[PDB]
C-alpha cells in the first residue's frame, strides 16, 4: 500500500534515549521509514529548545494534504544544518527511534511509504 495507518507515541523530548536516527540525510530517513514499519518509532513536538536537544540529521513528520479515518496523511523530510530535503507542510513533530519510553499521547498518521 501507498499509504500505512499509524498510531506514534508522543515522547517528552528529556525522555528520549536515542536521539536520532543516525549520521547522513541518507541514513536517517532509512532508519526512520524502517522504524516506522516496525512500530518502533516515536514523535516529538517540537517547540522551543526541543531540537537543540535531539541530534542532526533530524527527521520530520509534515502534513502532505487537508485526514482519513482520523489519520493526517505526512511525508517525511529530513534537515541538517538548515538544509531540508524534501517539501511539505506544516511539521506535526520530529521522529526518534522508540525504546520503551512511557508517551504522553498518540498521533494517528497515514504515512506516505
Amino acid at each position: 500500500k501507498t499509504h500505512v495507518q499509524l498510531s506514534l507515541p508522543v515522547l517528552q523530548v528529556r525522555d528520549v534515549l536515542v536521539r536520532g536516527f543516525g549520521d547522513s540525510v541518507e541514513e536517517v530517513l532509512s532508519e526512520a521509514r524502517q522504524h516506522l514499519k516496525d512500530g518502533t518509532c516515536g514523535l516529538v513536538e517540537v517547540e522551543k529548545g526541543v531540537l537543540p536537544q535531539l541530534e542532526q540529521p533530524y527527521v520530520f513528520i509534515k502534513r502532505s494534504d487537508a485526514a482519513p479515518h482520523g489519520h493526517v496523511m505526512v511525508e517525511l523530510v529530513a534537515e541538517l544544518e538548515g538544509i531540508q530535503y524534501g517539501r511539505s507542510g506544516e511539521t506535526l513533530g520530529v521522529l526518534v527511534p522508540h525504546v520503551g519510553e512511557i508517551p504522553v499521547a498518540y498521533r494517528k498518521v497515514l504515512l506516505r511509504k
